């Protein structure tokens, strides 16, 4: 005769009970800077709808606006 037998789970969850506070950050997508001062809401490029800083997008015509990887060349 013979037999065997296993198994086992490992949970792992942020700790913090269910109350963040400011769980949001605002970073630039391309360097990820503190775009803290800087307003994230008008900081979105209209390509990627992400959020770039006045460093890492490029001025268009029809007063639009992309992040480098958006206006400058194709990236896969
Ligand atoms: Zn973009
Ligand atoms: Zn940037």
């Amino acid at each position: 005769g013979s037999s065997g037998s296993s198994g086992l789970l490992e949970i792992k969850r942020k700790g913090a009970k269910r109350g963040s506070q400011h769980y949001s950050d605002r970073t630039c997508a391309r360097c990820q800077e503190s775009l803290g001062r800087l307003s994230p809401k008008t900081n979105t490029c209209r390509g990627c709808n992400h959020l770039v800083c006045r460093d890492c997008r490029i001025q268009e015509s029809n007063g639009t606006w992309r992040c480098k990887v958006c206006s400058g060349p194709s990236s896969g």
